[PDB]
């Protein structure tokens, strides 16, 4: 079973991947804004407020991640 | 073998479970500045570059552990 498991944390794994990369280039959004100075102090927080939970979201799919393998491991 | 490479898997996985809590830690670190307030848009997007780097780290190590467990699932 330790087979079906391994490819669903593959495919977890590559959409964090994936998503982690789009939260990245976000980030180098916000930062063209700051240096642009077209945004408001608050406008800004706005997203990286967001950006944060973006981020805290992806380390939760990686713990999960961790999870699974360890099962893996103790059960194979 | 096997089993010598599945330990090496396991204390590799302690290790991002602990990283994993560092992250979580961070990024809590991270929303509380945003909070005060006494910070630029400029510190935050660098301390959140530095999270990113670091999921990205964390993500790659995975791969590399799933990459083992297939070599040994699938011989098993």
């Amino acid at each position: 079973s330790e087979d079906y498991k391994l490819r669903e944390a593959q495919r977890e794994l590559d959409k964090q991947r994936k998503d982690t990369e789009e939260i990245r280039k976000r980030l180098k959004e916000i930062q063209r804004l700051t240096d642009e100075r077209t945004s408001t102090a608050d406008e800004l927080i706005k997203e990286l407020r967001e950006i944060i939970r973006r981020l805290q979201e992806q380390s939760e799919k990686l713990r999960e991640i961790i999870e699974e393998l360890e099962k893996i491991i103790r059960k194979r």
